[PDB]
C-alpha cells in the first residue's frame, strides 16, 4: 500500500529522527529536573505533564513503526523491541524511567554502531572472562576460609570476600586500607594479595583491550556499509586475489 | 611589494622563531616568580614591567604578521586568531596571564602538530563520548534519587552526584570512602556501583585509546608533508596499484 | 587393542568433556558452600561426601586416561600432568582443595588456548621483567638506608621496603599515605619517591602491553590450528612468495 | 699484537660474561645484606671485604678492556663510558654503591637491547613531553594563585603546588584528600581540577603508549640484527620493490 511507503518513508526521514531526538532530551531534562527535592506541587506536577506527553508521543512513534514494517516485521530488529519494551513497560503500574534516556542510542545511528560494535565483540573475549571469574571465585574461597574469622567485615562469606577482592582488583585502599591491617594478624598475607593483584589487574587489561580492539574493527566495517554499502576486504584477501592474477599471467607466458 | 616579502621572510626565519620562543620562556619565568608572597615591592615592579615588555614584543610581532600576510589572511589561520586572541584580551583592563604560554603551543611547529593531530582526532570519537555522557547523566539521576535523602554531600542534587561519579570513575576511595558506607544503609548498592565502574572504565579507556590512535596516526602524516611535501599511501592504495598495474600486463599478455 | 579406541573415542567426546565440566563446578559449588560457617553437622557431612564423590569420578577420569592414551604417553601433555598433580595431592593426608576448579582451564579447549597463549608469551618479556626486578632490588636497599631508621614500618628492612615499593608502584596512598609523612622528615624524598612511580609504572605497562599482544596472536595461531588445522601466514611471507612468482614471469619472459 | 686478540676472544666470551655477572649478582646481595641494622661488626666487616673484592674484579675487567680495544676506542661505546664512570666513582672517597646493579643490563645483552630501545624511543616524544610540561607549569602558577594563601601545605609556592598536581594526575586522594577539602573554602575549584585530570591523564597515556610501541619496534630489529646481522624490511620497502619489479616485467612485454 501506498500509505504503508509514505510513512516508511516519513519513519525513516532525517526530521522525524530529530523530533524524536529531542523528545528524548526534553524527556531527560524534566526527569533530571524532579530529582529536585525543593521544587513545589504546580512546578513538579508541570514536568510530570510533560514527561506524560513525551511517554505518549513514543507510543505513536512505535505504533506508526509497527504499521509500517509489520509485527513480523518490526520486531524483526533488537533495537525496535528494545524501544518497545522500553516504552511498553512505562504503561504497567519500573521508577527508573531515566533508563529510557539509553533511547538516544537506538535513535541516533553512529550511537548505535559504536554498540552494536561492542556487543558483537564480547563473545570473543568469553573465554578470558571466564577465566577471571574462575580465578576470582577460587580466590573468594581462599579469602573467606583464610581471612573471614579474624575480618568478618570484608571476608566474613563469600559475598563479602567477592567485593573486597574487587576493590583489591581496582587498586582501591588495598593496602592502607584492607593488605596491612590483614598483615597485623596473618603476616604471609602478601603472598595471597600480591599474586591476585598481579593476575587480575592484567586480566582485566587483557579482557578491555580485546574488546576495545575487536568492537573498534567492527563498527569501521559497519560504518563503512552504511556510507558506501560495501566495507574495506582484509589486506589477506587484497594479497590473495594478487596472487590468483599471477596464476593466469604465468599460465598466459606459456601459452 | 617588496617590504611586505622582506618582513614575511624574516617572521618565517628560525632566528625571528626562537627570540619569540624566548620571550614567552620569559613571561612565564617572571609570571612564575609573581606567585612568590615574600617578595619586595621593587621586586615585584621589576618583573611587572619585563612582562609589560613581553607584552609589547608580542604586540610587535602580531602587527608584522598582519602586515606582511594581510588582514584577510592572517586571520585565515587558527593559530593566528588564537595568538591574537591571547595578546589582544590583555590589552583589555584575564587575571590568569600564564595562559599566553600556550602560546609555545602555537610558536613551536612540532608541538603545533601534536595538538592539531589531538583536534582533528576529536570528531572520530564523538559517538563514544556522547555514550560516556548519556552513561553519566542517566547513574546522576538515578544516584540522587536513591542516594541523595541519606548522602546529602555526596548525592544531594545532580551536580553532586556527577562529581562523586567522576570520583567513582577514577576509582578514587571508590569503596573505603564511597561505597563501603553508603551499603551501610543500602546493602544492595554495589549492584548500582560495580557496573557503573565497569562501564564508564572500560568506556572512557576506548575514548582515550581511539584519540590516541588517530592522533598519532594524522600526527605523523602532517609531520611528513612538512618535511616532504606529501605524506606515505595507505597500504590499501599501494595493493590497488598493483592490481592495476597487473591489468595492464594482463592485456598486454594478449595482444 | 579396540578397547583402548572405543574408550579414547568416548574421553575425546563432546558429552564426556560435558560430563567431568559438570562436575568440576558441583565440587567448586560444595567448596564454597563449606565456606558457611552457620551450617549444621548433618550439611557439612553431605557436602564433605559430595567432595569424595567428585574427586573418585576424577580418580576413574585419569585412570582411563593413563589407560587409553599409555603412561609415557598420557605424561607426554603438561595438562594431563597437571590434572594428575591437583587429584594425586588430594589423595595425600593441602587444605586449599578449590584450586581443583582451576581443572575448568584444562578441561575447556578455548580456556586453555588462551592460558597456553599467555604462558608462551612469558619468555619473549623476560628482559622487561629483570628490568623489573632489577629497578625494585636497587630501589628497595636504596629506601632501607635511606628511610629505616625514620620510618622503620614502611622502610626497615628490605622486604617491608619491597612491600611499600609496590604499593607505591601501584599508586596506592604514594603520596597521602607514604611520601607526604616521609617528607615530614626527609623534605627532598620526592627526588626518590617520583622518579621511582616514573620508571615502574612505565616498565609495568611495557611488560603488560608486551604479553598481552604476544598473547592473543599466539592464541590466535592456536584457536586456527584447531578448527582449520593450519594458521594464517605472515604478510611477510605472503609478499615473499608474491616476489618469487615474479621471478618465474619475469624469467619466461625472456625464454 | 696477538696477546690484544686473546684477551679480546675471553672478553667477548661467554664464560666472562657468566663470571661478572654472577660477581655483580654476589656484589648486589652483600650489599643487600648491609641494610641490616642488626648485624655483627664482624659479619659487617666480612661482608665489606666481599664489597672491595666484587670491585677489584671489575677494575681488572674495565682495565683488560682498555686494553684490548684501546682508549679511542672502548670509550667509542656509551655502555663502556657508564660501565667506567661507576666502577671509577668508587674509587673517589657516592653512598649509593648498589647503583653498580645496573651494570646486569650493561652485560647483559638481552637486557642492553630493551634499554638501548627505550632511549632511541624518546626523542620521537619530545613534543608530547614538553607539552605536558607545559600543562604543569601553567596549572602550578594557577593553582599557587588561586589556593596558595587558603592551602599553603598543597599550593603555599610552585614547587608545593608541583607536587599536589602530580599526586592529582595520579589519581592518589584527589577527592578526598585534595579537591573536596578546597570546594569547602572554593566551590568552583571542579572547574579547575577536573579539566586538569583529563589533560594530564590523556597526555601521560599518549607519552607512555608513544615510548612503549616505538621501544619495543627498536628492541626487535636490534635483536634481529644480533642474530642474523640484519632486520626485516618494511612492509613499504617489499611493496614498492613489487612494484619495480612490474615495471621491468611491463618494458619486457613490449619488447
Ligand atoms: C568480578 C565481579 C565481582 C562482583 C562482586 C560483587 C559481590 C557482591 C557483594 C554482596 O553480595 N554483598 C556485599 C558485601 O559487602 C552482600 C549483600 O548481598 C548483602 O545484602
Ligand atoms: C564526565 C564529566 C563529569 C563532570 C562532573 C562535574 C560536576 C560539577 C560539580 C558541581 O557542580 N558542584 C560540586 C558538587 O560537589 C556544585 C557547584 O556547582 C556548587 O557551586
Ligand atoms: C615486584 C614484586 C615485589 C614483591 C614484594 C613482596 C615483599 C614481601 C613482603 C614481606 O616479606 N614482608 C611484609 C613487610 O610488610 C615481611 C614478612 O616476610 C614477615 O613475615
Ligand atoms: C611532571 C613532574 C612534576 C614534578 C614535581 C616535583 C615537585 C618538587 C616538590 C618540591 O620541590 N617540594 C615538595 C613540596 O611538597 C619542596 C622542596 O623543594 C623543599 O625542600
Ligand atoms: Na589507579
Ligand atoms: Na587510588
Ligand atoms: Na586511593
Amino acid at each position: 500500500s501506498h500509505m504503508s511507503r509514505k510513512i516508511r518513508d516519513l519513519i525513516e526521514s532525517k526530521r522525524f529522527q530529530n523530533v524524536i531526538t529531542a523528545i528524548i532530551v526534553l524527556n531527560g531534562a524534566v526527569l533530571g529536573l524532579l530529582t529536585d527535592t525543593t521544587l513545589s506541587a504546580s512546578s513538579q506536577n508541570l514536568l510530570e505533564r510533560v514527561d506524560q506527553l513525551c511517554l505518549t508521543i513514543f507510543i505513536v512513534e512505535i505504533s506508526l513503526k509497527i504499521y509500517a514494517y509489520g509485527v513480523r516485521g518490526f520486531f524483526r530488529s533488537g533495537w525496535n523491541l528494545f524501544d518497545f519494551v522500553i516504552v511498553a513497560i512505562a504503561l504497567m503500574p519500573r521508577t527508573f524511567r531515566i533508563f529510557r534516556v539509553m533511547r538516544l542510542v537506538s535513535v541516533i545511528p553512529t550511537m548505535r554502531r559504536v554498540v552494536q560494535g561492542m556487543l558483537l565483540a564480547l563473545p570473543g573475549v568469553g573465554s578470558v572472562a571466564a577465566l577471571l571469574t574462575v580465578v576470582f571465585y577460587i580466590a573468594a574461597v581462599m579469602a573467606t576460609n583464610l581471612y573471614g574469622a579474624t575480618f568478618p567485615e570484608w571476608f566474613g562469606d563469600l559475598s563479602k570476600s567477592l567485593y573486597t577482592l574487587f576493590q583489591v582488583m581496582t587498586l582501591e585502599s588495598w593496602s592502607m586500607g584492607i593488605v596491612r591491617p590483614v598483615m597485623n594478624v596473618h603476616p604471609n598475607a602478601w603472598v595471597f594479595f600480591i599474586p591476585f593483584i598481579m593476575l587480575t589487574t592484567f586480566t582485566v587489561l587483557n579482557l578491555f583491550i580485546g574488546i576495545c580492539v575487536d568492537a573498534m574493527a567492527i563498527t569501521k566495517e559497519q560504518e563503512e556499509e552504511a556510507k558506501t554499502g560495501h566495507h574495506q576486504e582484509p589486506i589477506s584477501q587484497t594479497l590473495l586475489h594478487l596472487g590468483d592474477r599471477l596464476d593466469r599471467i604465468e599460465k598466459q607466458l606459456a601459452q
